[PDB]
């Protein structure tokens, strides 16, 4: 038996649905934050289960400075301690991103409020981020190679080569993107990944670069297949994501299935 399966067996409406298996409460982050800014702590409130996974998410933009996002509800009730960052677009850069990206993990494991800590598996992380916090999941899988997974989200990053990364690595692309065009951002970075490494691209049909900052039930269904495989090893996803998905609004889908 797998320690880490949270949750009832999944079902492709399950995995579609808004709202998952576990109740969600929140936390909000605003001092002691220096690393990442600031953030919203989106957290199971069901322990009869055990501990859960977390993953930072790094979004793209959001308005009026602030930090919650639609991913944190719709991930965390699947099973996962979700922590959506603040953003400043106009500035962000990958590597930064990545930076902050690991600091709001580090925070969450030694200096978060003890509601979330006593909930957290601190070895079984993962980070997931929107353009150039995209590139940021990218650079972060390098620099803390110990992450179980790593979703780009129409990642943009002037750096195209990523045959270092050891991190099972789920890259989104929006076919029409002009801002993170697939053909030079996306798809570079998915090809530049080792062919040994458990990897996926995913490219949403007609979608535009704003694509992942609402909510997407191909995008969610999708991300939580892959965290549930691997930040909780649980092999009960792998139907959804092998052989490729062949949704609807999927463009093209590529992978290195079976893992
Ligand atoms: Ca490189
Ligand atoms: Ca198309």
């Amino acid at each position: 038996d797998n320690p880490y399966e949270r949750g009832p067996d999944p079902t492709e409406d399950s995995i579609e649905a808004i709202r998952g298996p576990f109740s969600v409460a929140t936390e909000r982050v605003s001092s002691f934050a220096s690393g990442f800014g600031g953030g919203t702590i989106y957290y199971p409130r069901e322990t009869d289960e055990g501990t859960f996974g977390a993953v930072a998410v790094a979004p793209g933009f959001t308005a009026s400075q602030g930090s919650m996002s639609w991913y944190g509800e719709r991930v965390a009730s699947q099973g996962f301690i979700v922590f959506t960052i603040d953003t400043n677009t106009r500035l962000d850069q990958p590597g930064q991103r990545g930076r902050q990206l690991l600091a709001a993990l580090d925070y969450l494991v030694e200096r978060s409020d003890r509601k979330v800590r006593e909930r957290l598996d601190p070895n079984r992380l993962a980070v997931m981020g929107h353009a150039m916090g995209g590139g940021g999941s990218l650079e972060a899988t390098v620099m803390r190679p110990s992450l179980k997974a790593s979703i780009p989200l129409t990642p943009w990053n002037l750096d195209k080569t990523w045959g270092q990364v050891q991190v099972p690595t789920f890259i989104i692309g929006a076919e029409l993107d002009t801002i993170a065009p697939v053909s030079t951002h996306a798809k570079p970075f998915y090809e530049s990944l080792p062919s040994s490494l458990p990897k996926a691209y995913m490219e949403l049909d007609g979608a535009t670069h704003f694509a992942p900052n609402i909510p997407n039930t191909t995008i969610a269904k999708y991300v939580i297949s892959w965290l549930k495989r691997f930040v909780d090893e649980d092999t009960r996803y792998s139907q959804f994501l092998c052989p490729n998905p062949t949704d609807r609004a999927i463009e093209e889908y590529r992978s290195t299935c079976p893992y």
